[PDB]
């Protein structure tokens, strides 16, 4: 029993992270296989953020331009090249601890793990998700950039994220390791305003069967409702439309409690229009949208 | 900028955990150089649970009814002693990937990360405190006993918590690894109850200063007040009460922001009077308390 906001280990993605350094600027890189990947902007002053043209500061940049260091030892630099807003360091060495690994892009409302990097060196590991307007909420100061976003499965590291820029609103915007950014953000010093943070339905209601399986049932109510009245009420409160999809992949949660989803929809309901009343729900005062349907059956099932 | 409830790296712990069996109950173990720690419930049935002779059950074993298993290859048990409610097995073989470690017993109020394991594979890391009533609230399955709680300052790993049992009220009992329960807990399955989980004052002013730092500051307001009359509030709303050592403690936190440690209490005197109204403080509803002044300072300056 219980239930946290549990990350990944993350020994596996330990094992993968260096310092890129280039002039004055020095963040991190990923180290997988003989190549490590960074973000491009590692390339600019904080003159060159306000309106840099990736392709002509790289041309003044050579292979011994970066350096790039695994512990306390150097790795050499035979080739670079820039894909999208990350750059390709090939090195002489293969990474010798690099994981069976995946590059996915995640889509909004999956979550994953981050762990914050500073000088190549790991300093935490925390949960997010990737928001509906495509920013994520992390946890990043100055020299974070090129810490990752993670899942596993088993013993494949699924890399889903590589951190870039921080939004002036406090939020944070990066790319997936092919180099596109999730949403429309961009790698300069311009103004850039995230959309409307609205809230992951169905991995509330996932978060609402673990409270249930954790024992905190105080506010299953009498009622029912339908997906288009549910998503009128959820419109209203600025949560994501929720779709029979949502609906099919909540299945083995209601299952397991006996609730049915559009039950649990009804109690979804009346949290919002009745607030908690001072009450709490698996330790939390709000609703919690960052436990996806997979992760509750995860924690809840202790797969390893 | 962003405030996350983060975990320490992982992957100097997952190097240690392996997986112990004894009959039919199997759990987790530690291995550190040449000797893995588990939980002496390891030689329990679930018959023995209920009033277990620990010390006549264990006459019952010999080194070759513990079986150890890393990754998927055994190790030799060449001792095996009970110490405390741990069981420390002497095996052949020293760990290659032991850190650098030191076992510590925290006192209330000190968080520390949990790495859960399950079968000597781990499932996932969280940040977690020990409470004022010697409980933790973690997440823990079947077969998670002898997952650990850690702390890590550059390259040692101090040892914490070893996980032992779970009360019927879903909080967590566990020892330090000498095998001392923290509080009264013992290993049977017996009528335990926890006492008040008290809040941990220090560390909800220490998230009120986090707060601060990253922009959230509505929550500020004109007062001030005393260390006696702010106890008389905590007193009223379950808080521990705030001692000197605990605002010296906040000294680095009142230097950083400008904002007086009395201050912050009044503050803080204010939200537990008058409650939220409905609003946030870092994207929580309710106020915080497993993260200590040392985290809000670890994680506002980036220590790796
Ligand atoms: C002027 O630099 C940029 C401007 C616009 C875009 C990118 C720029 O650079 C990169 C941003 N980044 C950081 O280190 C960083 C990232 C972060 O998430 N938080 C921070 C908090 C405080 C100070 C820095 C950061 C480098
Ligand atoms: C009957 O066993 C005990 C009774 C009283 C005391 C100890 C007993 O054993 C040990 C407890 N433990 C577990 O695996 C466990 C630990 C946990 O934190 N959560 C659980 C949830 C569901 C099922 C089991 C657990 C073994």
């Amino acid at each position: 029993s219980g239930f946290r906001k549990m990350a990944f280990p993350s020994g596996k993605v330990e094992g993968c992270m260096v310092q890129v350094t280039c002039g004055t600027t020095t963040l991190n890189g990923l180290w997988l296989d003989d190549v490590v990947y960074c973000p491009r902007h590692v390339i600019c002053t904080s003159e060159d953020m306000l309106n840099p043209n990736y392709e002509d500061l790289l041309i003044r940049k050579s292979n011994h331009n970066f350096l790039v260091q695994a512990g306390n030892v150097q790795l050499r630099v035979i080739g670079h090249s820039m894909q999208n807003c990350v750059l390709k360091l090939k090195v002489d060495t293969a990474n010798p601890k690099t994981p069976k690994y995946k590059f996915v892009r995640i889509q909004p409302g999956q979550t994953f793990s981050v762990l914050a990097c500073y000088n190549g060196s790991p300093s935490g590991v925390y949960q997010c998700a990737m928001r509906p307007n495509f920013t994520i909420k992390g946890s990043f100061l100055n020299g974070s950039c090129g810490s990752v976003g993670f899942n596993i499965d088993y013993d494949c590291v699924s890399f889903c994220y590589m951190h870039h820029m921080e939004l002036p609103t406090g939020v944070h915007a990066g790319t997936d390791l092919e180099g596109n950014f999730y949403g429309p953000f961009v790698d300069r010093q311009t103004a850039q305003a995230a959309g409307t943070d609205t809230t992951i339905t169905v991995n509330v209601l996932a978060w609402l069967y673990a409270a249930v399986i954790n024992g905190d049932r105080w506010f299953l109510n009498r009622f029912t409702t339908t997906l288009n009245d549910f998503n009128l009420v959820a419109m209203k409160y600025n949560y994501e439309p929720l779709t029979q999809d949502h609906v099919d992949i909540l299945g083995p949660l209601s299952a397991q409690t006996g609730i049915a989803v559009l039950d649990m929809c009804a109690s979804l309901k009346e949290l919002l229009q009745n607030g908690m009343n001072g009450r709490t729900i698996l330790g939390s005062a709000l609703l919690e949208d960052e436990f996806t349907p997979f992760d509750v059956v995860r924690q809840c099932s202790g797969v390893t």
